[PDB]
């Protein structure tokens, strides 16, 4: 099946807890996979204008680890719940992908999660301005604009709204697309 095939692919890239105890400032993100219309999608947030860091940017749900978190996956799930109402029974964490080093003192750990088909996002407007899906296959043939660094522009065909996706968020989306979609029979 599509979902069993995706999970099987993802597990081959799982680094697990290998880098998780290193003494960094620690953040986790959830890369949330949603199956709709017979295809996989990633769920993204647009950060609120209220926020201090990166107002109005597209990013995955996530945030800073706190003392309550049993592990880095827990960070991702707690933050996703706060941001978009995703409850833990609604997500299966499949793997931990390569962490992202930034600012010399920070390590961001990405987890891929399969999202239940009955989840409906409840954007928390103190943190999130918008929530939207992009088909995973888009990231194989993105619409690129150079700002010099590469920016993806995705237009939602449901409503014509264009979102800009860039940086770590864009990079991780392409990684997941490669992992899941490469070398597949039609
Ligand atoms: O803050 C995060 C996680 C994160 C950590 C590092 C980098 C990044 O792009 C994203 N996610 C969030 C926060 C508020 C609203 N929507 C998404």
């Amino acid at each position: 099946s599509m979902l069993d095939d995706a999970k099987a692919r993802l597990r081959k890239y799982d680094i697990g807890g290998k880098y998780s105890h290193l003494p960094y400032n620690k953040y986790s993100v959830l890369l949330p996979l949603v199956a709709k219309e017979g295809k996989l999608h990633l769920l993204f947030t647009v950060r609120s204008e209220k926020l201090r860091r990166a107002p109005g940017e597209v990013c995955f749900p996530g945030g800073k680890r706190d003392p309550t978190d049993m592990d880095d996956a827990a960070t991702a799930l707690r933050e996703a719940q706060e941001e978009v109402g995703l409850r833990p029974h609604q997500v299966e964490v499949v793997c931990c992908l390569v962490p992202c080093l930034i600012d010399t003192d920070t390590l961001i750990t990405p987890f891929v999660g399969l999202i239940d088909h009955n989840f409906q996002a409840q954007p928390n407007p103190a943190e999130v301005k918008d929530v939207f899906l992009v088909p995973l296959a888009y990231f194989l043939h993105p619409q690129v604009h150079d700002q010099i660094n590469h920016i993806f522009e995705y237009t939602n065909p449901e409503d014509g709204v264009t979102y800009q996706i860039k940086g770590m968020t864009a990079n991780l989306a392409v990684l997941v697309a490669f992992i899941i979609l490469e070398k597949k029979p039609t």
